């Protein structure tokens, strides 16, 4: 029994935190066989192929634990910085890159200094930014799944916006949602409610004991997606519904049985109670989150 | 800026488990040098649950009976003790990614890491808080005892929980690292029940000032009051009695922020009365007890918002 926000093992990610130092900035990197993996800012209205250009292998200082780490190449791919290092990694894990979507979750290994501080959990917005936790200094720690014995490379962070919300790219450098790494007027748009998660989360309710707003009543899936686009919810596809199935299957309560209590609560409230000890509904644990904690799937 | 619950990084945790068989049963044990650490109900049937008689049990047991699986490589036993609800097992190998560590018996209150694990195989990790019941509100399925919970302050890994059982209502129980039980439970299959539980009051109010830090200030009022006549308004919504152990403790954030302790307490007293109204204190709309003062300053900048 029990449900909780759970982040996956940062075991593998930690053996990867370097210190990268360039001149006055100092974040994070990562270090997978010969290349350290960084933030493009970390040379700084930027040119970055004049900054670039003028900088040398040792101008970049990379250090793993105590060892210094010798710079013998560098490249640049989108906003990701690639230094080619002297030493390959020996704790590399089995890895991928991988371009995540929005409402689908990751772990963040948050660091200071190539050194890890805390790992926590947490869903890329509809919006493209995610609610993290970071101070300064925090850039270059990366977000990321476990599957298998894969370990999927999915976020890299790069800022924070002026409402406390985080963007950053993915290992090729590619940002997540229209964000640029130079400082000017950026702001997060409106965030949307992920529906799938809160009604994957609605059932991990179920499989726990909580049957208080279950009803009588179905729905379909038009007259569902009116009501949420009311208020402010990621409209529901056919494909979310055929995600939902295994959990539908488990519990016994069809996907627009599940939709027409989430209207219910949509429309007016708690009334005072509390699904899986939260006032609020809770749309950051994915269906396939869900299957994994309610099983006990292990790496 | 942000605030999350934060576990800490598992990593030097996940070196250590390794997959413990005594017959049909199957648990996690912790591997530190020649030592595996695990619950002594691995030497117990179902049956055996009701009136178990551990020492009758262990004395029946030899080395040879105790099958520990570190990854694939198989670990010879070579000797077995029990201290009090714990076995330790003597293996012929010493684990080479033995971390720096310490074994710390915690109070309710404080807040700790847990790595989940079945089969010796870590899953997740996640972070909560030792319940004034005794009791942790954890996400542990079956197969999971001997998992264990740990803070990890500078290089070392202070070992602090090992989970043994589940009581009646999803809540869960278990020993130090020296098989001392927390609260009034025994590893016994028995009519035992988590007493009522409270709220962390000193949490709370760390995280009332974590929100006045990220500048959140919608909930403080002009008002103060005194410790006395804050704990009776407290224990009528069923939170903890703040002593002065606990406002003492306070200090630095009452200083970080400009606000008192008992001012602050003044606004709790007020935030219980009335509730949210709709609004919400750090995007909770419940008021968050599993942050201790201390992983506040240590997640929150020194800079004030
Ligand atoms: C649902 N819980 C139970 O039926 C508990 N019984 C089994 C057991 C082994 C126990 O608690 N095992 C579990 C631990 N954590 C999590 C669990 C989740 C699911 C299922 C068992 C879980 C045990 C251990 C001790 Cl120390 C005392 C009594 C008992 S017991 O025989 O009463
Ligand atoms: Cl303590």
């Amino acid at each position: 029994s029990g449900f909780r926000k759970m982040a996956f093992p940062s075991g593998k990610v930690e053996g990867c935190m370097v210190q990268v130092t360039c001149g006055t900035t100092t974040l994070n990197g990562l270090w997978l066989d010969d290349v350290v993996y960084c933030p493009r800012h970390v040379i700084c209205n930027p040119n970055y192929e004049d900054l670039l250009i003028r900088k040398s292998n040792h101008n970049f200082l990379v250090q793993a634990g105590n060892v210094q780490l010798r710079v013998i190449g560098h490249s640049m791919q989108n906003c990701v910085l690639k230094l080619k290092v002297d030493t390959a990694n020996p704790k590399t894990p089995k890895y991928k890159f991988v371009r995540i979507q929005p409402g689908q979750t990751f772990s963040v290994l948050a660091c200071y200094n190539g050194s890890p501080s805390g790992v926590y959990q947490c869903a890329m917005r509809p919006n493209f930014t995610i609610k993290g936790s970071f101070l300064n200094g925090s850039c270059g720690s990366v977000g990321f799944n476990i599957d298998y014995d894969c370990v999927s490379f999915c976020y890299m962070h790069h800022m924070e916006l002026p409402t406390g919300v985080h963007a950053g790219t993915d290992l090729e450098g590619n940002f997540y949602g229209p964000f640029v790494d130079r400082q000017t007027a950026q702001a997060a748009g409106t965030d949307t409610t992920i529906t799938v998660n809160v009604l994957a989360w609605l059932y991990a309710a179920v499989i726990n004991g909580d049957r208080w707003f279950l009803n009588r009543f179905t729905t379909t899936l038009n007259d569902f997606n009116l009501v949420a686009m009311k208020y402010n919810y990621e409209p529901l596809t056919q494909d979310h519904v055929d995600i939902l199935g295994p959990l539908s299957a488990q519990t016994g309560i069809a996907v627009l049985d599940m939709c027409a209590s989430l209207k219910e609560l949509l429309q007016n409230g708690m009334n005072g109670r509390t699904i899986l000890g939260s006032a609020l509904l809770e749309d950051e644990f994915t269906p396939f989150d869900v299957v994994r904690q309610c099983s006990g799937v292990t790496f």
